[PDB]
């Protein structure tokens, strides 16, 4: 049946106001194409009242508006949404979608209440796709590209629990689709420098192969990706972490140039610790010196050099003595003398003074405990998915072993993210990984907001090791927090 | 719902330039019947992104059009495509067909990006049909027959990855079916004889049954089709090899009389090889003499004749000794004295000089490593399809076991390829087997373009080796390179 | 908008021009393709008469121009307009005549004149003699006009329509000096015309087909990362920016092999994509002789380049790497002579003047001026001898010099350790590069035109021109001024696309 | 050529729902006035791009409007903008104005950029004052006093450079000027009781002689105005800090009769700390008692008295002892007997406890390191901006030698302005150091929210210290980013 509401006007309210009324081409104004924040999934393991999706008006909601989004600094009218569901005979199902008014606020609503808004039900078997106007309902006369203004929004929400029948194999999901296409209304409005306004920039990821690039926590090249052992769950590292934002975190700095590295004074005793710049590290800063090395459960030792003085060193360094105070600028000097010097981390050994035990990379060393300044740590990352995992990214690192570094992201992601500063919409970044020889998709994925990716292995078997490093993830669509994603790699 | 096109203009436009403005037969005009590029499938083992096919603008979309194709030079106008699903309740699914304008050019599209074109969306259940409008998007008045210009297309695309649910049976594929019929505005141009343009001709495979036909490595009948062992996967043999253009390759003749022979002045120790015909070979030309035996795993000896002199004599021949130079015209002369005899080999043994080894006719033997001349060898052949093996065709060899010749195609085969050389449309063509006595087929094949067919067995223990020799190939349809084929024979 | 000074300009300077008109007649827009195209894509009105400056929205006449020199070749197509541009990569194709201004308005004190030509698609490219020029249909005008001269670019057709492809050739307007620049008056000889070329599309013009939106790579704008310079690293070693440098009057031309890419985004020399790859070798000791491979372990290739990729290229030095090595507990060095008929890195063969067997991972860190020659000074601006094996084609990345006006090459330079103040110099930061790299966006014009800025308060710090090879070059004030005087707070931005002989404004403080 | 916009509506929107549309004198209507930051100029050495003026629409441009704001609740309608140049017929070069709308951002533009917004190109040769039309965009009907308002701007850049003919005095500048007036579709909107709101209040500064007022660390004359030496990049201090918006920070009090005392009872030992009033003091309030001196590297000591007992009594403090910890009222009793004293700083010396070493006035104490409580110290204050350094009020305080106590606000100041809490609008106050007597412009200073001052030193040895000290600090306007100052000092 037609939404509980009166239609919404568009251009007519600004005209008085806004500096220009800027039509657009007739051409989008009716094709529905696959809105950025395109797809979702509806599994067993979803319960009634689920938000599958939440949308809020805008022309982020649509491709070609987008893309236009950053060349005007204004926008009003109403769109049109269009929601496909691919499912079974065996899937047993309704799902909710309504419209919530501006001003509303937040809420848990239970499934009784969604129905209470002007919405729309459909099976979940239906072949035929769904369609909802989203009107934009104003207070003010009109929108500025600010994604921190009110508008209406569009929740999708498991209505009766899904319910497979048959030979259940709880890996079927039911896959959902967004559409959508501008109302005749809509107008953008005032004509703007392209691409200034950060508010608008699409998110993007390098268009290159995994192979070329390096790690985040030492300098070395991309070998394979990696999971977690079936022991790690959440991880801590300091470098190698950003926002999807591009705002950096920890000690992560933006070139390799400055990883797994550190400056200072040696006192013949104790190193004093200093920025790579030279400039004078502050306790309130951070946990340590911006590009600092994290490797935790290790005894690295690191080779340092210096300037106007022919000459190369090896400073071998235990995480584990009192001296160890990187917090405070201050470590051990275990056998060197006075002077500066620029030490690389190059070489790790099995930690000495636990007890002469075995590698763990997956640990952070531990940063003097300065209570009396701020220890400002990054905070701890896990998979928040459905049976997901964290991805690693490794590169063989030199010792006595086979040790293989891993890392959340690799370092020019990082660099790429900072000069993009793109705004993150929705809880995530479905990301596929294909292959740049055939456009096959080798895998899916999903980029979370605080900067690491997470899948879901075929089996204990199978993962993310076994793909070739010769693919490049490509940023597909926003997803919900809650997304399943398909199983990686082959089980046997 | 509709398109997102404005109704392209036909014939109006290349009248005044054309020499003649050809109108068709409208029972033509509407009746949709199966285009040679009509079959595609779809299956689990396809991931969205996938191109289940294809298609550009022509007359070759259509087996009637095409038939008249090779009488006019040109053609303007436009078609209408109708797309057929043969799903389950149980396959969950949804594919994209989107229409590509020239001048776009070819990229690695995302499923998102696919959806911005003008497309229409389908689910994999649907008992109806899809139907889309193909315009003739034209940057020219007019086409001229000539494949290379760039017309618009219809590319197929997995949307979301096929789920079957139930009692999953991988065996499963969606077959899907393309038809098509010309809208009113189509119209051929200039009038021209008949079949002569060759850019126009049908593919098409001689009506022999498989029994009558030959070897392209020895003059040996065919006597059954087989498989290589698990073992054995990429094949380089030199004779009976030839493209479904008609070009040979390697050292592939004509004609049978040149298969398995070789002729030469031996000085009473080396034997200078020349080209049958007495002609001087060059090693620059290829590997070695055109008709030159290529029996790999083996230590064959050629019955040899002589002009103006009764005598038959054995050639012993190892394939080991740094005297086999074939590609100098230079090998040895085990035993015969001077002057040039013609050598067809007749007889095979087990290869000597490796250690009195097992023969293995999988194997092509080494042709003199002249690293100063160009060593212009054939490139080597592989299954690219899904779970695919390579069909091989053998005939028994004389010799002191059960040996039987495997070969990629009779030589008759490549006889009639060779004559028409008919432009190969799409990446593989399905073939299907089928007995000339009941019509009934057989088994269902894929032929692809360098020459070789491919087939999917039932089990280790079936596959084609179980089917009769009175089957005849008949070409069938253009399909992907990743068409999924039913397995063939019987396994228990 | 506009405002002439006509006011107040006295009667020194001709207000408008006074020209015959252009020998050519007017050609049709989009009612072309209407009947074939699939759409016709209208654009925002607003877009359709605001003369906006082009991309190549730049030039610059001066007494050191010579006449027939180009100040701008603009090609008919919608990156002539920055609206344009943007929806350029929406839609795939076009058709349309576009509306050109370009702007004069030098001192009552300077004479001279240019020339302006509508070229033909089809002509091809001809260095063209003023005279030829004359042989189009052109336009001549007095750098003192007030009033920008108006030039309609029509789009000669041979089909209906465009596509986005290299295979179209469209109209051009080349504008020339036609006789030379000359102030009057207390000639100040900083004193060049700027001038400024703004377009506004016809309502002919048209776009085609949506398509989606980036795809394309015609379409593409040049772009820079937004990142403090401080922040980014070193190209031929995996060292932090300093600060900015010249050559030193005796040096001219340079032969970097890592650390060269080119504005299109092609990678050049053995100059790899990340710093993991930066001055890196990786190879099997034999004990006597170390045999080389690329850092994934696939072996080298001497018919693809100079030296495995990341091969470090420090000329004029003494250079020892650290090498480490798997699974093997170890830290050793790697003194190298680049020297010795031994090294000959372009055969994957070198020295190994006391390495045990085995394969290592090294890493330069440590510099020391050459010992072979006579043990003398350190020359960083030298490139290694890269061995000359005659049977293998030494594919080695070209050297590039300074093509403009009194101009020099721009260094970005990191100290290096070593036995003294030691600093090396590179061509483009690695970031730059991987960007460049990623978003292969095709070069329009001769150099583009860069303002290093300071992010905090937008002052324009200095005036740079980058070229399709990938370097930089500016005008040093005085001997003792240059880019060295400037902080590395400052970001690069692009201005304009701009012709090879555009004069850039002195850096730095001369005193 | 015309303006890229669309005339605005005035009053018309307001009518309907405002409750009072209040007109203006017709005098002002009209009247075209020189705005607040209305002077700029054009020298050769400006190179494209260079900012000459930044603008936002609101009735601060014009301080008739200004002083009727103090008495009206909103606002509506469009002023004229007129920039003036003055040049001869001999010169050329080319400014740029451009229209930024309200919901753009603060980013910098290319000239090229510029150009994309509604905008006008002048000559410099130009004779007639150029108007151009400041139009109210807005979003709202009407706009309330808020900081909240984004309004239009005016960005003036140089477009082409200044070149000058004839015998080219580079002394040669071409000056402008800005004025502006409302147009007749202004008017205010509701009356309300005059200076009551916040939003209104003008920022103030008394007008008083920089001689006659006093250090807000130490109750000491201000004797001249000083500059941090070259090291000293980063200040600290507690005690006269204070916000422009009239907020008291760290141990900042209102009068001087609580600067550089402290009240508490002594132990005979320990000292344990209240405030002035005997009320207690907490570590969680603030890092030290409200008053407490803030002198940093010195050895200072107080003459201490006591209420109905004759006495005085030095008490001399070392600030480097585990025993001193202020942060907990908890200090040292060197050899002070029990009770209850007030003392106030009045001698200081060379800190003791590093080497007997010389004197740091730029320098804090040590307030007790409690990881328990929270130290909120006062934020570290360091020179925004390309080039600007922070100034100093400096008094002369008794000790071994000469020492030059550094201030940021002179107390006086800071009772001034708590007292009148003016919401800080903009990013800086312009300021003028002006003789009172001769009404002359001495310097132009930079006045940031935190609560200081900057400038630009001309030469090395010039600066404020060469300035006499019988000026007035008087406020222009508030500033943008781009307002570059010009450099104070006689330099010669």
């Amino acid at each position: 049946d037609p939404l509980a509401m009166d239609p919404v006007a568009g251009s007519s309210t600004a005209v008085a106001t806004a500096g220009q009324v800027n039509p657009i081409d007739p051409w989008i104004i009716n094709n529905f194409v696959q809105a950025p924040q395109g797809e979702f999934t509806i599994s067993p393991n979803n319960t009634p009242g689920d938000v599958l999706f939440d949308l809020s008006l805008g022309p982020h909601l649509n491709p070609f508006l987008l893309h236009l989004s950053q060349m005007y600094n204004g926008w009003v009218g109403n769109m049109r949404v269009r929601i496909m569901l691919a499912g079974n005979a065996f899937t047993a199902g309704k799902i909710i979608v309504s419209c919530i008014p501006p001003g509303f606020g937040s809420h848990n609503l239970t499934i009784a209440q969604a129905t209470l808004f002007p919405h729309v039900i459909a099976d979940v078997r239906t072949l035929d796709p769904i369609e909802v106007p989203l009107e934009d309902v104003r207070n003010v006369l009109f929108h500025n590209n600010d994604r921190n203004q009110q508008t209406m929004r569009l929740v999708c929400m498991l209505y009766t629990p899904l319910r497979t029948g048959g030979g259940t194999g709880d890996s079927f999901v039911v896959a959902g689709r967004v559409m959508t296409c501008p109302s005749p209304d809509f107008n953008f409005l005032f004509l703007v420098p392209p691409t200034v306004e950060q508010k608008t920039r699409p998110f993007t990821l390098p268009n290159l192969p995994l192979s070329s690039l390096s790690n985040s926590r030492a300098p070395l090249p991309i070998s394979s990706m990696g999971i977690s052992p079936d022991n790690v769950q959440s991880v801590q590292f300091q470098n190698g972490r950003c926002t999807l934002d591009g705002r950096l975190v920890g000690t992560t700095p933006v070139s390799l140039s400055h990883v797994a590295k550190i400056r200072g004074t040696s006192n013949g005793t104790v190193i004093n610790l200093t920025e790579l710049d030279g400039t004078p590290f502050h306790p309130f800063e951070g946990p340590a010196p911006i590009g600092f090395p994290d490797l935790g459960g290790c005894d690295w030792h690191i080779n340092m050099t210096q300037f106007g003085h022919s000459s190369q060193t090896q400073y071998d360094v235990d995480t584990t003595p009192d001296t160890f105070v990187p917090h405070l600028g201050s470590i051990q000097a275990n056998g060197i003398g006075s002077g500066n010097y620029v030490g690389v981390l190059s070489w790790i050994s099995p930690p000495s003074h636990p007890s002469g035990s075995q590698v763990d990379l997956w640990k952070i060393p531990n940063y003097g405990s300065s209570i009396t300044e701020a220890t400002h740590l990054a905070p701890s990352v896990y998979p928040p998915g459905f049976g997901e995992v964290l991805v690693f990214f490794m590169s063989k690192m030199p010792g006595p072993g086979a040790y293989n570094l891993p890392c959340l992201l690799p370092q020019e992601y990082i660099s790429h993210l900072a000069s993009e500063q793109a705004p993150t919409v929705g809880e995530a970044a479905l990301l596929h990984y294909v292959d740049p020889d055939t456009g096959r998709n080798l895998g899916e994925f999903k980029a979370y907001p605080d900067g690491f990716l997470t899948c879901v292995p075929n089996g204990a078997s199978s993962g993310p090791q076994q793909l070739p490093i010769n693919g490049v993830f490509v940023f597909v669509s926003w997803v919900s927090r809650f997304y399943q994603l398909k199983p990686v790699g082959t089980a046997s």
